[PDB]
Protein backbone atom coordinates (compact mmCIF):
# COMPACT_ATOMS: atom_id res chain seq x y z
CA UNK A 1 0.00 0.00 0.00
CA UNK A 2 2.66 2.92 1.20
CA UNK A 3 6.03 3.13 1.02
CA UNK A 4 6.11 1.91 -2.18
CA UNK A 5 4.01 -1.23 -3.19
CA UNK A 6 6.41 -3.22 -5.56
CA UNK A 7 9.22 -1.02 -4.42
CA UNK A 8 10.16 -2.66 -0.84
CA UNK A 9 11.85 -5.33 -0.37
CA UNK A 10 13.21 -7.21 2.86
CA UNK A 11 15.97 -9.55 2.73
CA UNK A 12 18.03 -9.48 5.52
CA UNK A 13 19.96 -12.81 6.08
CA UNK A 14 23.72 -14.24 6.70
CA UNK A 15 25.89 -14.02 3.71
CA UNK A 16 26.98 -16.79 1.29
CA UNK A 17 30.41 -17.67 2.24
CA UNK A 18 30.90 -18.84 -1.45
CA UNK A 19 29.00 -21.81 -1.67
CA UNK A 20 25.91 -22.66 -3.19
CA UNK A 21 23.71 -25.61 -1.55
CA UNK A 22 21.86 -26.22 1.49
CA UNK A 23 22.93 -27.58 5.10
CA UNK A 24 21.79 -30.61 5.36
CA UNK A 25 22.14 -30.33 9.58
CA UNK A 26 19.82 -27.04 9.47
CA UNK A 27 17.29 -28.75 6.87
CA UNK A 28 16.94 -31.83 9.10
CA UNK A 29 16.24 -29.40 12.05
CA UNK A 30 19.32 -28.10 13.83
CA UNK A 31 23.03 -26.67 12.58
CA UNK A 32 25.97 -26.69 14.55
CA UNK A 33 27.66 -23.92 12.73
CA UNK A 34 24.88 -21.48 12.59
CA UNK A 35 25.59 -18.49 11.01
CA UNK A 36 29.27 -18.45 10.65
CA UNK A 37 27.99 -21.54 8.44
CA UNK A 38 29.41 -22.30 4.89
CA UNK A 39 25.71 -23.72 3.64
CA UNK A 40 22.44 -22.57 3.43
CA UNK A 41 19.64 -22.40 6.11
CA UNK A 42 16.61 -22.38 4.34
CA UNK A 43 15.34 -22.28 0.74
CA UNK A 44 14.59 -19.16 1.32
CA UNK A 45 18.02 -17.93 2.77
CA UNK A 46 19.67 -19.45 -0.66
CA UNK A 47 17.87 -17.65 -3.11
CA UNK A 48 19.07 -14.41 -1.24
CA UNK A 49 22.27 -15.51 -1.12
CA UNK A 50 23.04 -16.72 -4.55
CA UNK A 51 22.24 -12.64 -5.22
CA UNK A 52 24.18 -11.37 -2.39
CA UNK A 53 27.47 -13.38 -3.83
CA UNK A 54 26.12 -11.94 -7.14
CA UNK A 55 26.62 -8.59 -5.79
CA UNK A 56 30.73 -9.28 -5.57
CA UNK A 57 31.38 -10.39 -9.01
CA UNK A 58 30.30 -7.13 -9.63
CA UNK A 59 34.23 -5.87 -9.29
CA UNK A 60 35.80 -10.14 -9.16
CA UNK A 61 36.14 -12.18 -11.87
CA UNK A 62 36.25 -15.93 -12.75
CA UNK A 63 39.70 -16.13 -14.62
CA UNK A 64 41.72 -16.47 -11.84
CA UNK A 65 44.35 -19.64 -12.07
CA UNK A 66 44.47 -23.13 -12.25
CA UNK A 67 45.02 -23.92 -8.40
CA UNK A 68 45.28 -27.41 -9.49
CA UNK A 69 46.30 -28.90 -6.05
ZN1 LIG B 1 24.67 -25.08 8.65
Amino acid sequence: GSSGSSGQYCWQHRFPTGYFSICDRYMNGTCPEGNSCKFAHGNAELHEWEERRDALKMKLNKASGPSSG
